[PDB]
């Protein structure tokens, strides 16, 4: 079965990069008053030549032209029971990534611009459309998304919850799920004056891409830092304290992407030693405040749509119980017997004989 079948957006104003219609990939299930929308990840450009080499090599994440008509879903768009414990009877939903703005964007192709970066605009007319085929009638609605998709997570929720809200529907518990997008703008490792800018300097890149976009950041985080300085609102730790709608946070603590910014590839020398382990070390002290989050000791990257999601554990509790438990908790403590706030304290990849295998 290849359960996700697309539909391109009915309001075709509504763009990939290209100008071609951005879209989704539903599988309903009537049954169900749970919703799931996955924003899919995969970086971002952030200026004119640097969207021109990504227009040449990733031409499905600007562009709808070439998008199969179906797509399989997988880890928690799966719905097979043994591959998603957690929502295997849920109403599923996979947006692509075809802004290239980490769901931020709110610009239109024109006779000025080239590329449209209508990410923020592509969520909110997905959820729209979505109230037709279902959606009006929800209990819950889980916004998860992988890497830039879990950014994108931080970056839309609470505009989803209230849009959905003053629409009319205010029985819909809006929530979020931000996996592998929860990131530091830390010190990087013995940093060279490297090339590729948004691995080399990732908040110069996000500030570029921003004005690039016309990128849009939730209202309380951009009140805060102001003009000139929403690029902090795409860090995890910053914005999350703003935001009002509950949000599970899944990162690893040796995230392959924040070890890339970093400047960071595994003898390891003291140097490199000591700097990896602070590293861990900082990302569980950003967890300490989140109520629910899973943040195992691995080198890896994503984790929610792999089909072995399942396998990895922290202290014999996995993902898809964690995210269980989450639920209970939000009927906002954990029950007995049902954590929700997982994070290892070991302090070197790999310390988790669970983790990923590559
Ligand atoms: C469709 O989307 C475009 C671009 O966002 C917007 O300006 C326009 O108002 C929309 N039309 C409708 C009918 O919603």
């Amino acid at each position: 079965n290849e359960d996700l079948r697309l539909h391109l957006l009915l309001n075709t104003s509504v763009t990939c990069n290209d100008g071609s219609p951005a879209g989704y990939y539903l599988k309903e299930s009537r049954g169900s008053r749970r919703w799931l929308l996955f924003l899919e990840g995969g970086w971002y450009c952030f200026n004119r030549e640097n969207c021109d080499s990504r227009y040449d090599t990733m031409r499905r994440l600007m562009s709808s032209r070439d998008w199969p008509r179906t797509r399989t879903g997988t880890g928690i768009l799966s719905s097979q029971p043994e591959e998603n414990p957690y929502w295997w009877n849920a109403n599923m939903v996979f947006i692509p990534y075809c802004s290239s703005d980490v769901w931020s964007g709110a610009s239109s192709k024109s006779e000025k611009n080239e590329y449209a970066f209508m990410g923020a605009l592509i969520i909110q007319e997905v959820v729209r459309e979505l109230l037709g085929r279902g959606l009006s009638g929800a209990k819950v609605l889980l916004l998860a998304g992988s890497s830039a998709g879990g950014t994108g997570v931080l970056l839309n929720v609470d505009r989803v919850a209230e849009q959905l809200e003053k629409l009319g529907y205010p029985a819909i518990q809006v929530r979020g799920l931000a996996d592998s997008g929860w990131f530091l703008d830390n010190k990087q490792y013995r940093h060279t004056d490297c090339v590729d800018t948004i691995t080399c300097a990732p908040t110069e890149a996000i500030r570029r891409g921003i004005r690039y976009w016309n990128g849009v950041v939730p209202e309380r985080c951009r009140r805060q830092f102001q003009e000139g300085e929403e690029w902090n609102c795409f860090f995890g730790y910053k914005v999350y304290p703003t935001l009002r709608s509950p949000v599970f946070v899944v990162q690893w603590l040796f995230d392959e992407a924040q070890l890339t910014v970093d400047n960071v590839h595994l003898p390891v020398q003291e140097g490199l030693r000591l700097y990896i382990q602070n590293l861990g070390r900082e990302l569980r002290h950003t967890l300490k405040d989140v109520p629910a989050s899973f943040a195992p000791a691995c080198l890896s990257h994503e984790i929610i749509i792999r089909s072995h999601w399942t396998d990895v554990q922290v202290k014999g509790t996995s993902l898809p119980r964690a995210l269980h438990c989450w639920d209970r908790s939000l009927h906002k403590t954990p029950l007995k017997g049902c954590p929700v706030h997982l994070v290892d304290s070991c302090p070197w990849p790999h310390c988790n004989p669970s983790c990923p295998t590559g």
